[PDB]
């Protein structure tokens, strides 16, 4: 690999002003750490790293400082294990002009073979291979990129009863290494936004909630099968499918149709309706009135109860007048339907769907009307028979979603989670109950700051399409990884299991930062 | 001029490090030949080409193993002359930045002339204009541009049809020329360059299919008129606007509305329709199903046959249970329409549509259903009464298009142009023709493995909007000039032409790398 | 050993006349790696390859570029070790002409030892056998073979599971190595090579169909009893024993007899059939016409359905006036049969056979007509009754074969193979499956662009009948090999295995290059 490069960074001028300064640069620092195990298959990639100063802390914070920087930076990496184990491993630097993944064939370039027996550490310099300008703490343009892959598999001839080692990664800054365009400290362009903020321990110990519900998270959720998600949720590119704006607040839809079934004009159970693209006073999109549940509807016939539907309180509302006819005034059964009003059919999907409130309970005087208004309340409150405390609600099916959706799945041994909070249910009017309030959990994708945070700053030049951004969880026995993807939606390297996580006992909560999707978050609980 | 700079590129090359590759290259080597005659006018601009690996054919295949170049190459050319003819052209190696077009003049550059009294050649070098700045091969940036302009006109002194002589174009890499970061020339695919491969000769000659009637390619057709192609379309921006898949596809529609119209449930004509953009179960958009059509509809009444009309065979197919019924088998006319189910009038716009689907004949016993669906094969035939019928199938006029779909029209002599295909016709019982295939022609808008090559891999950045890339057709006697845009229309130079072009006696297609697109496409067939 | 001859090739080499590069050429390459385990028996050979320019990468870019070749090439072995771990490996180089397999010892040739307890990779130069004749770069000729062979057995001092370790094979060109002939690098096409051309990553990926349904290849099946195949099919001879055009094409036979039998006129089965080898009006033989399936009819009883036939669309066509008849169009199972037009029975062989077509269900009105045509379109389906049918289709049992036809059965632990795809499945009026697509498994015995482009290029003396072309491929966990005989059948190491492989998890495809046909293509998935 090059070395004239270093005459190069050498060039000055207008960036350097006065004083520049070398700061410390002598001895080799920790910047990491990886882990091979006799898993792991020959031509996998262990460790990758883009040219940055943010590969030292010294240089990561005087990033900050400066604005502009140039030259090489020095890795050292140190195999511990011992002399016995077999097994070799390939530590090469690639120029710029490449895309990393499944074809990026690191045992075909220019490369140095790491011996997994090597009492000492092993060192390489890595430059710059395209050193002609100064990079900015903006773009610095396409860099060179320093890899480690397996070349020939971990062996213990012991047996399995151990079967990983780690290697340290550390680094200093070359000879050739400077900075420019220092300016005065302050904060600073692309640096200032990232994803990590989002995510931090007080909103899951008690200050955050649901997107759904409104709940206190208690849980996380594995699900294994998959789901979908829009309604009041949000990606990492600003935007969102949904038909709610990020926040609680009343369902007001102007023209629906309003009827009654029984027979009788007081004492009924009150019908409203409407088709899908009528929401004439919501901005977001015109599907559906903002605050509407993202869920199927889910059948029920007088006096009998909905199993696990969601129910609203409010009442019907003439576009002529100033406030609601008390007399419809009751607890709805709200949801996402085909077939009104008698041939009622539950829908997944918002295109050609009609959005559907029923009373629970009878109405004083109902009324028949159209078009006319409905006007129901920001959050709901679970129907459920007496005692029901089984698994979640929605579970995946009930969750409607647009076809602009996409659709979270598993990646590799990571398996999509959903938060779990804790709901008020009813078991109908009076008689008894599992307990005083009785368990409930009600679930969403996201938590609502989170969401609020999408909404407010776009970081689809933060984080990549084949990356998520990740943080560990710490709990009093265990820890785990989880993840969020740039789609939206959050991940657990769980695989099939759907046991509920405790985040009750959840001491603590820390960035990891970018991953590749692929690769498997940590579950050890 | 720029000829001293030779030490000053020595500080800007030296940071990569590599050797010169001397001894094979004592030779120059054929790139282009243009014809100059009596009535090119002074001002006008014959020639013109951009810097680039891809001049002479040997660095060519060089760069695939490199990733990056600079330095300059050597330019050689041969005017074939008399000794008769007077005049001159000029020959000026122009900026970086300097936008090229008819609007260019040589008349403040530094320049050679080129005599057309010349009897040896004359070689000019090009110099790198960005020394500074190694380039990419496989993303370069900004390169000057050498170009060649008539600044007298060619005069003869007899009589006669005799007008024109030729000159020819050869090249060298000199020996400041340089080929850096060989990495692994292994695995990247792109390195071949990705627009230069969608044409080839085999493709051109009987390997390729057109990407609407699957038919096998006889002609080029110009449309003076210009046209408009949503539907199974990519483009150089990897961008489309229609709802089929890159390949053919069978229809499936799960929800429609079928009934018949007449004095009788049997012996009648079967007709189904659904919505133009309600097909949430198409990956790509919803606006039809995959398989269908983009021409719109042929309005027709029974007992009577639809003409110029698409046709295919399938069936009602339920919805309920999964499965066909099997006296609803029939051929079909299929087409987009709107007025439905029986107030039916064409129209070329998507939006408020209804994907309609009616029988040619009669159906054993027709089914009013709602829902049912409609199940169709992928291929398709037009419909056309005995002998003598419309001249080519879609017509302009008959094309649906859906919002953000570009027009191409055409631009100083260059008109775009649709490829032509022999395709099926099948219409009235027992009917015939004057010929055995009854030479009827169905046009596509694209070559279908050039529709799935530009779904398939990037190609952002390659191709200027001001530029169209240009490949030439030789034939056993004669050769022309066919062009790609930026937004994925063929076009070619025959003006205001309607006549279809016969690809029978093709010998071979060579890629002639980018040209701005008000340059004319030669035609000499 | 053969080492003095270095001044004895520098007389058969200088005719040429041409330059050494050195300069690019410090580092070695990755070539292969193979797996060294405990039951790995002395005797046995475990890694083999004939001098080449593919063995080197960067050489095989540069292949392209010339037109013959001369000189050596290094060869670079690593043991992967542990160092508590006995035995022995022997590298010896093979003389021209000398037979390779499992026959074939290393007894008495000179040798090096590759030990178990190396650290230190162990290098030989394979230098050139043939140097008074140059070689072609595209038609070679005779070449030595490097072979490896386990002289002493890997022994573990230890019990566990742990039995294996891994040798890896890099190389880099000698310093007598070299590149004549470099003419114009322009315009050849193999110049690329022509076998390895033939599968790609995004043609298994998503670009590839198979050649006789048409489908989506999701797996590869092993067939451990062996399989026959003649129709669509190609090979490395360029010959075939087929009917049917290299792509898909409807089916057009103007010379039929058509019947049907009952108690009535309408409401009954059409049937029409015409004899084999009939076909004058198909270019590529007159076994049956173009389009026609390669499998025997299915027997069945109005009014009930085929299972596993081949059905159709299509009807009844007028071969004095040219066209069809409306009122036989409907479904047609269309098959190879023997007994016509009444005592019909199954039969694999074409000669004295008819090409038959019955109606699935009834048609309005039959037609009694002798002579009378068939057209039938190109796409066809698989008939099947409601859920649960049969494991894939066509069975090796229900393939026609035409003489001259060579079958494929295993060699050693290879099995043939055939590549599975989902198909379109109809059958029994309203019927249903158990799942959406009702998983219906269709088989072809090659992909169609292999079958296309082994009928375009000539591939005589690439591939020698006793070796297999080999590719690699990679999942994101393991790899298997997929071998290609002269013949046109494909083959995988399963060994007696019936179980179908998954390729949803494909990362890659990498070309191996021809291997022996009795050594056993890895499986480790």
């Amino acid at each position: 690999n090059s070395s004239a490069s270093v005459a190069t960074a050498g060039i000055g001028g207008p960036p350097q002003q006065v004083d520049q300064q070398e700061t410390w640069r002598t001895n080799f620092y920790y910047n990491d750490v990886f882990t091979w195990s006799v898993a792991d298959a020959p031509g996998s990639i262990l460790y990758t790293v883009q040219h940055s100063p943010q590969n030292n802390p010294f240089t990561a914070v005087l990033s900050q400082m400066y604005a502009g920087w140039a030259g090489g930076m020095q890795f050292r990496f140190i195999v511990a294990g011992s002399g016995v184990f077999g097994g070799r491993l390939v530590a090469a630097v690639i120029p710029p002009g490449i895309e990393i993944g499944p074809g990026l064939e690191v045992r075909q370039f220019p490369h140095v073979v790491i011996d997994a027996r090597s009492l000492e550490p092993v060192t390489i310099t890595m430059p710059d291979l395209r050193p002609n300008m100064y990079h900015p703490t903006g773009d610095p343009g396409l860099v060179p990129t320093l890899v480690l892959s397996v070349y020939n598999n971990l062996i213990n001839p012991f047996g399995g009863s151990t079967n990983a080692i780690q290697v340290t990664v550390e680094t200093r800054p070359s000879d050739d290494f400077e900075f420019v365009m220092i300016r005065a400290p302050s904060s600073k362009t692309v640096d200032s936004i990232s994803p990590a903020g989002l995510i931090t321990t007080p909103v899951l110990t008690g200050v955050g909630n649901d997107n759904r519900w409104d709940g206190q998270i208690v849980g996380l959720q594995p699900v294994p099968g998959g789901f979908s998600t829009c309604n009041r949720h949000w990606n990492l590119n600003g935007s969102t499918y949904g038909w709610s704006s990020p926040r609680f607040a009343d369902i007001d839809h102007r023209r629906g149709s309003a009827s009654y079934s029984g027979n009788n004009s007081a004492n009924a159970l009150q019908f409203w309706y409407a088709n899908a693209g009528s929401a004439i006073d919501n901005p977001i999109s015109q599907v559906a009135p903002d605050g509407f549940p993202d869920m199927s509807f889910v059948p029920f016939n007088s006096p009998n109860i909905p199993t696990a539907g969601w129910v609203g309180f409010g009442g019907i509302w003439n576009s002529n007048n100033g406030a609601p006819a008390a007399t419809t005034v009751q607890a709805y059964e709200l949801g996402f339907a085909t077939g009104a009003p008698n041939n009622l059919q539950p829908t997944t999907n918002t295109s050609g769907a009609q959005t559907v409130a029923k009373s629970i309970y009878a109405v004083v005087t109902g009324t028949n009307q159209n078009p006319t208004g409905l006007f129901v309340m920001a959050s709901g409150v679970i129907s459920t028979p007496n005692a029901s405390a089984v698994t979640y609600t929605p579970q995946p099916d009930r969750i409607v979603t647009t076809p602009g959706t996409p659709a979270a799945a598993p990646v590799g041994k990571n398996t999509p989670i959903m938060f779990a909070s804790v709901v008020r249910r009813t078991g109908d009017v009076n008689a008894a109950a599992g307990s005083t309030n009785g368990t409930q959990y009600g679930t969403g994708s996201q938590p609502l700051p989170v969401t609020i945070g999408l909404s407010l700053n776009n970081y689809s030049s933060a984080l990549m399409p084949g990356q998520f951004f990740v943080w560990q969880l710490t709990f009093a026995s265990g820890f785990m990884e989880i993840g969020l993807s740039v789609d939206g939606y959050f991940y657990a390297g769980t695989g099939a299991s759907t046991t509920l996580i405790d985040l009750t006992e959840l001491i603590d909560v820390r960035p990891v930062g970018p991953r590749p999707s692929k690769s498997t978050l940590v579950f050890n609980l």
